[PDB]
């Protein structure tokens, strides 16, 4: 009988027609890091598992596809990439020429759905300043723009964590509670008010300081954060310098502060930002911040800057697609070589040579068929030129040529 | 303490340098296919165990990385791509379009030496004709030449497994032990004559049987084949064929016969073939062959004829390395812009839009430095030109630019 068609629970095909999809959404990632002056790295998507204990309750390591290999080994299929960036970069040490600017588009993994997902992430190392988060934001909204939106399709909500380290470490709370606090909070939008206040009370942290957490949280603006925190306050300072530098680079219509961003990850220490469709249908299109901390985590002697994002390849899909941006672009070739018969074979060979040793793209019929049937397919597989070799035009050096989107023509005129 | 900066057991790294060299090879892998008309697919890394049990002693599923879901499901990392392209295939059925072609460039596993590679995976499917191995062969040929090497450093031996697939039916054994026995024979020029004959020997074949598959390993020529089993045995007329269009397409100097050439899958089943450096320095480049069977194995109610090669990333690399056409081409962009200092920040970031608005690849400084350190930073990422932006000159509506492999220009002259 059949052998299942179906992929592995939880995992996609990508034939012809999705890969062209994929490609489209990809081509963009790498046009827009290499627009920025990102360089593409890569690491195994096999990982150590003690590389994501981190131990803050967070939905990625929770979720952690992870297994025992038959030599005893705890690792898993990375559930994120900033571990696998961080590993490299504390591998290179001072040999790390900084500041620098890396991206990769991995497969990422969970288990509980889908169970895989490419994520393009994007990190700026060795930076203090706002400007990388800046830069970042800008990266993000350039290749949604490149994709056919615009900033009345999408935007980008920004934080910074700082605001609400305050209240935590005003309130009494031991700083180890602060990363499994935002952790908590990350889930205020999507779970009752009632469910997260729960959950912190869970920690030991009091209804006083839960109080605290939630007005900021609902703040609608920066003057009335800097009415609570001051107007330097870390935090004020740099939301400012961020949204002033987004402005003169031209995307400020794509940015905008909202207080209850505060992502998922236990990591950040910064702004944090993720984006959003404006017509509140979809989940995040992406999401990032500042992670100030981690490298310092690993072991590392010396703290290292970092700030970067992660943006999935599903939910801005769905967005395309509900906007009407991800029409099927059919496969296309520059020329498809008939041969008029068997005989002609060797000569129309020869001919598909010379055309790709021109730089284009080119087919043979490979079957026997007829001529007609030849062109059918030319026309399939989107052919912008069908170049017919016969016996009688071979003679005077020549082939018929016809424009698909039969004039004889000289073999050195093809090209 | 440090975490664990090495990757996990037999895996690569690919930090910035090493992915340019990585890019170097995938980028010919995708441009061949491209003037080949091949269309780019995938699948999922995680596929069903069952997918590889084919049970005739193979290395590739000897050597299976798989394990156990927490829901009791056998799967694996891939062992190779051919088993998924299938997979993919049937579960379109009518509805694909044939011919095909195919390519795809997955990391594929391993557990025992490293432990991944990436191989390139090119499949032309149905198509019952040699033109289909002339095709995939000439392509393995372009994507070297692309890559530096001539008909000097490398070729391609070529075998037809028919001509053995005769002398196994003749001498009475049943085909059900052809495919072990080609596993076996592929061993041949590895391991001793003794072992490969003691293997042979196991699997219940007499003396006799072993004796006529030796010779026939040995035939140096079409000629000497033609006269062992006829000039009209299937595969006398295959390999005539192949190699006069080969001929045909100006890579007559790229292929040759070898009738020890069988590769190790069990699934091939018509022409053979495997890459390899004239130096005789190193393993097989690629392979790969005819597998007419494998869909109608796996369930197809009608045969589906195909024919492919893998092409891995590593011993290319060594060959590539060895002949010295990897050199490091360093990172580069085209400008960086230089704020004069912190207050030109906004107007600097305009000066980028601007840039990269054109097609540009532009860093700006994100660090607060001074000019000469910004400049060596230019160096540095191997920028092309950099671009000053100063009080004086902004005032004038202009910018310093200055070629790095100080005139003052107007924005819009900039790009
Ligand atoms: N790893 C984060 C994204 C990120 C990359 N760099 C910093 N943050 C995520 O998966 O959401
Ligand atoms: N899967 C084969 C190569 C191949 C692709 N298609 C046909 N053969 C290998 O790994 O060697
Ligand atoms: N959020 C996510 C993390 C890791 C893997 C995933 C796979 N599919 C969807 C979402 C994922
Ligand atoms: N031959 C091979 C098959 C599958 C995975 C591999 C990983 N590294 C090297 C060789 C491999």
């Amino acid at each position: 009988n059949m052998v299942e068609t179906e992929p592995v629970q939880g995992c996609r095909d990508f034939p012809p027609e999705a890969m062209r999809c994929r490609r489209h959404l990809f081509d963009v990632f790498h046009a827009t890091a290499k627009t920025f002056g990102f360089e593409e790295y890569d690491a195994p998507v096999l990982e150590s598992e003690e590389l994501y204990i981190r131990k803050a309750g967070e939905e990625i390591t929770e979720q952690m596809f992870n297994f025992i290999t038959k030599g005893g080994h705890r690792v898993a299929l990375r559930p994120e990439m900033t571990p696998s960036l961080a590993r490299l970069l504390l591998g290179k040490g001072r040999s790390l020429l900084l500041p620098a600017k890396w991206y990769s588009i991995p497969q990422c993994w969970r288990y509980e759905r889908r169970r895989e997902h490419y994520q393009w992430n994007m990190d700026i190392v060795g930076v203090k300043s706002v400007s990388a988060e800046v830069e970042l934001v800008c990266a993000a909204c350039w290749a949604m723009r490149s994709l056919g939106l615009s900033s009345k399709d999408v935007g980008i909500k920004v934080n910074s964590r700082k605001v609400l380290q305050t209240v935590v470490e005003q309130a009494g709370v031991t700083s180890d509670k602060f990363a499994p606090v935002c952790v908590i909070v990350d889930k205020m939008e999507k779970i009752p008010r009632e469910e997260v206040e729960a959950q912190l009370a869970v920690l030991g942290l009091e209804p006083t300081v839960v109080d605290a957490i939630t007005t900021t949280l609902s703040l609608k603006s920066i003057d009335e954060i800097a009415q609570r925190v001051g107007e330097e306050h870390e935090a004020v300072k740099e939301l400012r310098q961020f949204f002033e530098q987004v402005e003169a680079y031209g995307y400020g219509d794509w940015v905008l502060f909202d207080a209850s961003v505060v992502r998922g990850l236990a990591y950040y220490t910064g702004i944090v930002f993720e984006g959003f469709d404006r017509e509140g249908k979809f989940r995040a299109l992406c999401g990032g911040g500042r992670y100030d901390n981690l490298l310092t985590t690993y072991g590392s002697p010396t703290p290292i800057p970092c700030a970067g994002f992660g943006f999935g390849d599903c939910v801005i899909v769905e967005l395309l697609q509900e906007k009407r941006l991800l029409p099927d672009i059919p496969h296309v070739v520059d020329d498809v070589v008939i041969p008029f018969d068997e005989s002609m074979r060797p000569h129309a060979l020869a001919v598909l040579r010379r055309l790709r040793d021109a730089g284009r793209s080119a087919d043979i019929i490979l079957d026997k068929k007829k001529v007609v049937q030849a062109f059918n397919y030319a026309d399939r597989v989107g052919a912008v030129r069908a170049v017919l070799v016969a016996p009688e035009e071979w003679e005077r050096g020549e082939v018929q040529v016809k424009m698909l989107r039969g004039f004889a023509v000289p073999l050195d005129r093809l090209v």
